[PDB]
Formats: C-alpha cells, sequence, structure tokens
C-alpha cells in the first residue's frame, strides 16, 4: 500500500527532478562543459555549472536559473527540462556554429565565457546566421585600442582583416600590413591590465611582434578574435588541401602552453641569471624582460628527440650565480639552455610543457620553421 500514499507521490517527485542529471546528454555543463553541472536555466532548458549559473543571472531577461538539487521544482518546470535539455539546446542554440568558432572551457577568461552565453542565448547568432557577418564575411574593419611599442598608451587605430589581401592591418597607406599565416591571437586579460584584452603576434624575419590591444565592447572584441579564426581557417584550407575541417580547427588559434618568470643564463652559462618572463607557443619558446614588451630578447626552438633536443631537471654541478633553485636544462643541438623557477610545482610544469614537445613528432612544416633559427 505504500504506493497509494502521499511521501510515496513526492518522493516519485524528487526522483524525476535528480534524474534528469543522469542522462548522458546533460553529464556536462551545457556552455564550458564542466562535468556534474548542478544548476538549470528553466527558461531556456539547460544544465549548467555554478560558475555558468551567475553568468546567466546576469541576462535575467532570457536566462532564470536554479540549482537541481537545492532548490523548490514545480512539475511543469521538470516537464520543460525534460523535454528540453542539453542535447536540445545544442541543436537548437548551436544549431549553425562556424567551424572556426572559439568553443572556450572553465580555463578560459570570464570575457569568452560569457560571450558565448550572450551570443548563443541572447543574441541567438547561431540560430540566425546572418547575425555572424561581422565576423564571417571575410572583411572586417573597426577602431580599436592599441598599445604604444614602448610608450605605455593605448591609442585608438583602424584595424581591417581582409581575407582577399590576406592581412590584417592597421593605420596610425598601413601602419602594418600582417600576413595571416604568420598571425595568432590568444586574450591576455591579465596580462594587458583590461578585462577585454586580446593579444595579437606576427611573426617576421623568425622575430615575433606582440600588439596588444582591447575594445570597450566585448562582443566587438570576441567578434575581432573569431573573425582572425575564421581567416586563419581558410588561409590554412589553401595552405593544406585536402586536411580535413577538424584537422584545421586546434591550429586557427593556439594558447600558450605555459607562460611565466625565470631565470636565465647565456650562452657560456658563466653570464649570469637574469629574470625574463617566459611564453611557450607551440615550438616556440620566448622570452622578454617585461611581458608587455614588444619584441623579445630571444626565442628558441623547442624541436623533436629525433632532432637531439632533450629536456632534464636540474643544473649541471658546474653552475654558478642563480638564486631560483629549480632547475630545467633545455639541450638543443647549438646550445645548452639553464631555467631555474621559483617553485617546484613550476619546474614541474614547464619541464612538461617541454617534454610534451620534445617527444611529438615533428610536422613537414615545422622543418622549414627550425631551419629560420
Ligand atoms: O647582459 P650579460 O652581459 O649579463 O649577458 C647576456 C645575457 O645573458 C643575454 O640574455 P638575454 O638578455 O638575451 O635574456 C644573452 O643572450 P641570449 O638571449 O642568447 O641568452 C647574452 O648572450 P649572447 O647575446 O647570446 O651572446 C649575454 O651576453
Ligand atoms: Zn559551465
Amino acid at each position: 500500500s505504500g504506493r497509494e500514499n502521499l511521501y510515496f507521490q513526492g518522493k516519485e517527485r524528487r526522483r524525476a527532478v535528480l534524474e534528469l542529471l543522469q542522462r548522458p546528454g546533460n553529464a556536462r555543463c551545457a556552455d564550458c562543459g564542466a562535468p556534474d553541472p548542478d544548476w538549470a536555466s528553466y527558461t531556456l532548458g539547460v544544465f549548467i555549472c555554478l560558475s555558468c549559473s551567475g553568468i546567466h543571472r546576469n541576462i535575467p531577461q532570457v536566462s532564470k536559473v536554479k540549482s537541481v538539487r537545492l532548490d523548490a521544482w514545480e512539475e511543469a518546470q521538470v516537464e520543460f527540462m525534460a523535454s528540453h535539455g542539453n542535447d536540445a539546446a545544442r541543436a537548437r542554440f548551436e544549431s549553425k556554429v562556424p567551424s572556426f568558432y572559439y568553443r572556450p572551457t572553465p580555463s578560459d577568461c570570464q570575457l569568452l565565457r560569457e560571450q558565448w552565453i550572450r551570443a548563443k542565448y541572447e543574441r541567438q547568432e547561431f540560430i540566425y546566421p546572418e547575425k555572424q557577418e561581422p565576423y564571417s564575411a571575410g572583411y572586417r574593419e573597426g577602431f580599436l585600442w592599441k598599445r604604444g611599442r614602448d610608450n605605455g598608451q593605448f591609442l585608438s587605430r583602424k584595424f581591417v582583416l581582409t581575407e582577399r589581401e590576406g592581412a590584417l592591418k592597421y593605420f596610425n597607406e598601413p601602419k602594418a600590413v600582417m600576413k595571416i599565416e604568420h598571425l595568432n591571437a590568444t586574450f591576455q586579460p591579465a596580462k594587458i591590465g583590461h578585462p577585454h584584452g586580446l593579444q595579437v603576434t606576427y611573426l617576421k624575419d623568425n622575430s615575433t611582434r606582440n600588439i596588444f590591444i582591447y575594445h570597450e565592447d566585448g562582443k566587438e572584441i570576441v567578434d575581432w578574435f573569431n573573425a582572425l579564426r575564421a581567416a586563419r581557417f581558410h588561409y590554412l584550407q589553401v595552405a593544406f588541401p585536402g586536411a580535413s575541417d577538424a584537422d584545421l580547427v586546434p591550429k586557427l588559434s593556439r594558447n600558450y602552453l605555459k607562460e611565466g618568470y625565470m631565470e636565465k643564463t647565456g650562452p657560456k652559462q658563466t653570464e649570469g641569471f637574469r629574470k625574463r618572463w617566459f611564453t611557450m607557443d607551440d615550438r616556440r619558446l620566448m622570452y622578454f624582460k617585461d611581458p608587455l614588451d614588444a619584441f623579445a630578447r630571444g626565442e628558441v626552438f623547442i624541436g623533436s628527440k629525433e632532432s637531439g633536443y632533450t629536456v632534464l631537471h636540474g643544473f649541471p654541478p658546474s653552475t654558478q650565480g642563480h638564486h631560483w633553485p629549480h632547475g630545467i636544462t633545455i639541450v638543443t643541438p647549438d646550445r645548452k639552455f639553464l631555467f631555474a623557477c621559483e617553485t617546484e610545482s613550476d619546474q614541474r610544469e614547464w619541464v612538461a610543457a617541454f617534454q610534451k614537445a620534445v617527444d611529438r613528432p615533428m610536422l613537414p612544416q615545422e622543418y622549414a620553421v627550425e631551419a629560420h633559427f
């Protein structure tokens, strides 16, 4: 007779709420992919993580959120979640997401995660694809705040990204014409000192230039970032014909595997140790006196073990003059580099980044790159 009573009725209601999290399609946050989302937008019908729920809470005309475990649910609300959910959302709100569009993860800055949510649910850019034209048309112009090479100041400059000319250019007759093949971009809000800060890099003469820009409008800077990825995508299809689209997407733009301060010495190993900001981009290791420098003090190619590159914990017994005690030795065919890290946790992370590069076979295109150093 237990089935006939009000306690059973309630237990079934409670089980129905929790059951929605045990469907495979709802195993990860709809927006950033974090595992085991505990929150739901009951107007959009998605299951999202605590962090994403806060972003949603901030578009209250579109999304209302509450906890699947801790808040009360009306029957109709549970039935709404059950008829929607994360797979449904993917088919609706991610119906027409361009292959080049950057999909954020929990590690990404607030700007990326917020604008992903706004593009999907607020602006509905992937439901109504004409809204994608600002960054999908192969031409984009606009003004951005650009840091001076050496002067610390941000000034308004017109940028033009033109796939037809194969370049990003800007004017201060352009001041610079930067070929797409040599461009990368990564959001760096903490380094730049602005939440919408984007770092754009350009390789010429085997020397990387850092350009540091922002826009007051978060949508506009993220649209520049994705426009640059679109341009990169079209360039790569041309340089690598018969590479699949999926093959190309990881190459469109590259976040840095690691950055941070280390001390280094010179080619003799006796010169004295100097603090530098290091950035590891794929196989290119760049070191700067300051992170916002336009140019590196030096750049090192980290090739594969098949070409005689290796990485070791520690320093040789000879070594003197350093004061951070956690050493890393990089052996290249031409030079032994000695870097010192302030902590063991950082040493471990640096060795792991260098080891990943050494352990991976070189790609065809990387042989000519190596040749330039
Ligand atoms: Zn999330």
